[PDB]
């Protein structure tokens, strides 16, 4: 694998399998040891953008994170061999997947939130103004 | 495309190349296209099946459908090549994550719509109470400013 890395060149550019073995090979990885070794791959090429994904793919990143990783991803789709479009856009499908499911679930904890708390307030409000009427009516009996 | 699905033996189903064109060949397809195809690989073998799975994946379909798919070939995923295994734990986990997707959509509209219901009714119970209260509030007040001035 530690070569699979290094290599460069047209010959493996192109190949689905050299693509292939380096997914292969992220997943073989601690997910802190993913995360150190897309470091390495920041020359801003869309060969080493791509390299630096799949690396911090499995590397458990934040969701804010996710979403500047499928910017990126996405920015250089006219670059992907068309041999390899089938293989990187299945890999591209999978990290916007999870980047809706950490979407929805931010939404799922939106309204849980507000609504739990406009429940709760409206039930604070419904003691107050429980108590106020009771004592109006205290005050209606007790008129001279 | 039309030739890529009838292909068989050893030296196609260990392919990874072979899967991805016939990846890339499923999006050329229409729904209805995409469902003709997979009736023509049922067998249950996992070549037949992992077929079904990409023909149908993107055809319109309901996630207790997609859950069936991805059961079937899951069932026999120790069968499948070393050389395609990292190709079809991308395919299921795409999947995966599709049926993780309409679980959490569900549950929203459930707590959207439970929420709501429960949200109108204590709401109305506020306004209402509310004009109880004015009402007898004017009241308190237009007996005390009688008597105040008695």
């Amino acid at each position: 694998c530690s070569d699979i890395w290094a290599l460069q060149g047209k010959s493996t550019e192109t190949n689905p399998l050299y693509w292939l073995r380096a997914m292969d090979c992220a997943d073989r990885l601690m997910p802190a040891q993913s995360r150190q070794q897309a470091r390495q791959y920041d020359d801003g090429s869309w060969q080493n953008t791509f390299k630096q994904g799949i690396l911090l793919a499995d590397a458990k990143i934040t969701p804010y994170e996710r979403r500047q990783l499928v910017a990126r991803i996405e920015a250089l789709s006219t670059e992907i061999p068309a041999q390899v479009r089938p293989l990187y856009q299945l890999w591209r499908d999978g990290q916007a997947l999870q980047l809706q499911l950490a979407e929805e679930r931010q939404r799922y904890s939106k309204l849980q939130q507000s609504s739990d708390s406009e429940l709760d307030t409206l039930r604070q409000q419904h003691h107050v103004l429980q108590q106020q009427l009771e004592l109006t009516t205290r005050k209606l009996e007790n008129l001279t």
